[PDB]
């Protein structure tokens, strides 16, 4: 978790980190390029206090007069069915539509919820056009006033592009004041000077300057019953969205979520990470088999594979460690199903067979052993058919043609695995084989699941646990070795398995 | 209690956590959707100080005149018998009722407690109607004034919906002023400017604007004997309830009570939680039997059950641990009643019997032993009938047909259990059985209750305590082993029992 | 990492440090000498408050009048195709071009994006000239007004130098105000005094004084409908760029990036740095061979080389350490490929051969051994052809003519290296050679890659690891020695190799 570990794991996770940071920055870029620009216009008003005037300009007396003058309760919006149609239309350089209605009158439905009745205008050409309110499309012309079904609408100088849609809202006068007041702002910048820096912000730049001029002139005429130094002009540079600030916030947010998520995943996993985690508990790791990219045995399929090199390292370390053992029986038990126990056992048997010693591979996993499904098999007369007494030692032994070693499958699943393994025929078999073979690899179920491994390991000189690299935890290995000790079985050490090529010391040589 | 433990237990308790948080958020949602909306109207008053004026507007001179003008001491409320009828009626979109009374006069009961006499109006149609005060329903019509029994009520423009009920309260003028003053508010926003931002809040939006206009105009006319810039208009967005703030508070409160309650339950329980709690005290846990979902023996009913796999693990660990013991008698004692002692003893006997050794199961719980109620029994001539000398060793031994092992029940409850067990016939029985059987499992009462276990364990080579997973505490096990030591009995170890499948290492295999 | 280490490594890295600091300071110098100078002019205005006046001077009423007077919306720039052409032109002492246009009128394209239509003027002589807008070059003369294609341009007193290019921009009046306002500044310096210290900054010094005089006089005439104490004069010393501040910032930035980068590289490397790093772990370093600057053996090519002196030191230390060893076989294994293992083994063999003892050099790296590619070879009948049984001990031994020692190459690459080395012929060979030779140096692959070294080291009395100086890490050496221990091989110590002459204690003597 230290800085060195941090940088190593971040480079290991660099794909995820850059992916999520880049996707957030892409969202930031698309938003900052599609967010409608907001322009700001400013005016300067001169008086000879000004504390009241901040509150008279923003009063519904002054603003409401501007709505009554510019007809700001008639709202016009170019229709884009997507949420980003307007932005993309601007990006393509398309001129945005605009029309002028000097007199609009909806049927005054003005319901409690839909107090803002909405109609859609369909432009057909530069002169004639139609409106769809709820289906009845009334064709009209600029100039002449259409008065049908309570629709009194007079549009003039309609825009050029045909086929466009304009949503029209006759929103209430109070709303048309409140939104203006929200977009409007006053300040003093002298704290006693007559200087008032009126600011109004909106999307339509030519419209906001007109609105602010109207506000200033209405305030002037009202105060007559004050000097407008310079009328309102719009700054051509939009003030929102702030493109630079958005993007850097996108980057910082992407990196911060990346860091929190990578630390979350680091504190998520609990499996083994290195042989030294087991060796701290006092467990001799005899090999760290790296994960092989690759039905035949890997030891005879691709003998030059790194996993087979690690298994040969295991063969030599076992050959040293298994001398002085009471007999030549080696019991390999996986710390869990899906620990790679039969992989390791079968290939270790093959690599010891090519050496030239006689190897017997007993699959004493009577519960879900499948070595017969992987070596090519005579399924009749396996191990369970022998412990049940209905077979002899010779009809159960086979020959793996590839690996070059003898093999005893489980046979049929018995209903009483543990009760079968306790039968004295099993020690008979082992005593016979240990005379007629050089090494016997017995392959047993876990010990955290059943007790079979602890029955078999009574007659085995060497017992080894197999742990998958990041699947099994240290707790499982420790509990398994303690449970083996309770039953009088000494687990010599562990075979850590399926270690990633990032963490394996093995590399291709030759 | 660490963060890892915290998250693990919260996911374990996620059902309760999400249930209570969701129910609080549901209460918050129903409240925020049923709480009557409160609208706010604002007006702006201009003067040329204003410190006194904050206190003249809110004076009973100005307000009381508005009550006298708008008849605000006549209260009208649509009747909803539930506490949430009004909210649900609004939610269904129903128009809320309202009527107008320009002249109301109750009989002026005006008692000390009920100084606000209440009557209920029953609307029958758009023109005629009736009132029930205390039973006498007087039928009346809008327009004409009904004057009966001191009821002078003139209602006009009664609402549309028939059959509704309106509770009418002629609350006192002082109350009609005090509530208005509570809902009314003034400020200055310039600290010297003539700007007064009058605000009045209420549920009826069209009514509060009228009230605030009346207040402003009364203040104007009074000050004549000041300028109203813009009259009162109501903001259509209700200011209360604050729906968003309520919901987030509901979520935060649900989570905080969830955390405090889960920590409370964590600090509530004191039972055993893991074998390592016992192993810290120096107690050898020989098995952790997981809780079986499942009258016959589980070892013969469902031999593939996980609990029977754990008992076979116990069988092998005992077989190793019981060699070198002075005799083949195993004494199993529960740390408490309801520790699963007879479950474990019976199934361990069955699993050792299927192996092929001769097992005698003695139920030396002479107080409330019920193995005979569970194996199928000849209740005559049990253990107590033998210690009393009125039976021989042969008429007391039985055969469990399922388990395949011999069995000795307690027989009849004696009046002197401990005094019976001390009789030298019991050691005679054990010395005989230990010659004619391979394993003898004696099943004894607790030691924190009686002394029988410490009498029996004098003749037992191996003694084992059985602790239920979260029922028995570590204190009970420690006190039991110390009390066994005082009596010269060595408790070899413990059998932790009924461990939950969340905490058991056993899993199904095959 | 301590101050002594810091200074030592900085002097070691002084080339990089001074290189990067000098390149940043060179960039700073070129920028500070090419950044266009910015002059500042100041004026003093006297009034009898002045808080409003700070905001009237900077108002678009006053500034816009100055643009309308001096035609500041007509922008003129001498064209330099590089980004630094203007700076270099000034540095060469060239007079900068300038022309005067009293009336300019572009075709008023004024598009949404290109609202600032740009044209380029091509001066041909002191009187006549031409303009290229988008290709159509219209020839014109100073004085007379050319009016073609909507181009109304009247330039007069055009500059001297022919062939120059002037980019002309009729930028909008609002932009011509906003840039001026950005460059303009007012202050009071008395906080109540009428003193206003107007400051205007720009590149053209004669132009900014004229602009500030125009601003002051326009403000004066406006306030008539205030006293200009001293008109605007430009300080001849440019105020930007601040040459001294830039250079010192360049130096400080260069040194700070140098420090952070050298510390980054220090915390980057993880290889061995000294023999004491290995000796801390308990590893006997027997030699530290320094890196030799130099196909024949270095021990016979340049016997006076420092690396050969270090190998003779290794020869004596080995001679002492290898007495009492079980046999005269020395196994040298590199901790990694590219550790210099065959370099060290071959030269140690040569230096022991010149002494006069019989040396056999066995190249038991059957995977990628190349001693035969370096001694001159008969490639037939190597080691692998002997273990396969298809050669005898005599046809595999050779004579290195230079080194003076016998030699056994690997031969052909076998498909089963480890399986070959396990054949009992290898111990036959060693037992024979250890009788017919004084020292046998067996050269083996790594142990972190294959298991061959641990097979060979079973029959070797002394085993030595070879670590490259900064390539191999301490972790590799420790893991290699532990993996050798697992297989029953005792690694006597290490030979640290390729140590830099900065860190080697060896020096030329004689």
């Amino acid at each position: 978790i230290d800085l060195g570990r941090v940088i190593g794991e971040l480079i290991d996770h660099r794909k995820l980190i850059i992916s999520i940071t880049s996707v957030f920055t892409l969202f930031a870029i698309l938003y900052a390029l599609l967010a409608t620009p907001i322009y700001e216009t400013d005016a300067l008003i001169q008086i000879e206090q000004s504390a009241p005037e901040t509150a008279l300009l923003q009063s519904r007396m002054i603003l409401g007069k501007t709505i009554d003058d510019l007809n700001l309760q008639i709202q016009i919006e170019q229709k884009y069915f997507p949420v980003i149609g307007r932005g993309l239309a601007r990006l393509m350089g398309e001129k945005p539509g605009n029309i002028d209605i000097t007199r609009l009158y909806l049927p005054d439905s003005d319901d409690i919820s839909n107090n803002t009745p909405s109609i859609i205008l369909t432009v057909k050409d530069k002169e004639n056009y139609s409106i769809n309110s709820d289906g009845i499309q009334l064709n009209g012309v600029v100039g002449t006033l259409l008065n049908e079904k309570g629709i009194s609408l007079l549009v003039n100088e309609i825009d050029a592009k045909p086929g466009d849609q304009f949503v029209i809202t006759q929103l209430p006068r109070l709303k048309a004041i409140s939104d203006l007041l929200k977009s409007f702002s006053v300040a003093d910048l002298g704290k006693d000077t007559g200087m008032l820096t009126l600011t109004l912000t909106g999307d339509n730049p030519k419209r906001i300057s007109h609105i602010l001029d109207s506000i200033s002139q209405n305030y002037l005429a009202q105060n007559i019953a004050v000097r407008i130094i310079d009328n309102a002009v719009t700054d051509p540079n939009p003030v929102r969205p702030k493109k630079t600030i958005i993007i850097v916030i996108g980057v910082v947010l992407g990196l911060i979520v990346s860091v929190v998520l990578v630390l979350f995943q680091v504190f998520l996993r609990r499996g083994i990470e290195s042989p030294e985690q087991l060796e701290e508990i006092g467990i001799n790791v005899y090999a760290s088999i790296p994960i092989s990219e690759w039905d035949t045995l890997l030891a005879v399929g691709n003998p030059a594979d790194l996993a087979v090199e690690a298994i040969r390292g295991l063969r030599t370390s076992l050959h040293f460690a298994m001398m002085e053992a009471k007999n030549n029986v080696l019991m390999i038990s996986g710390a869990s199903p899906s620990a790679g126990m039969t992989f390791i056992s079968s290939n270790l048997a093959a690599t010891i067979a090519i050496t030239g010693k006689k190897v017997l591979f007993i699959d004493a996993d009577l519960r879900k052993g499948y070595a017969h499904k992987m070596f090519g098999h005579k399924n009749d007369k396996g191990l369970s058919e022998f412990l049940s007494g209905q077979a002899a030692a010779e009809m159960i032994i086979d020959k793996v043609e590839g690996g070059g070693f003898d093999y005893i499958g489980r046979g049929q699943i018995p209903p009483n695995p543990a009760e079968l393994l306790m039968h004295p025929r099993f020690e008979q078999l082992l005593n016979w084989a240990s005379q007629n073979y050089d090494l016997i690899i017995i392959d047993t179920p876990p010990i955290l699941a059943v007790t079979d491994a602890a029955i078999i390991g009574r007659y085995a000189g060497t017992c080894l646990l197999v742990a998958r690299f990041e699947k099994n935890t240290v707790k499982e290995i420790d509990v398994s070795m303690k449970r083996f000790e309770q039953s009088g079985v000494v687990v010599k050490g562990c075979i850590l398995n399926g270690v990633v090529k990032k963490a394996s010391s093995y590399y291709r040589y030759g």
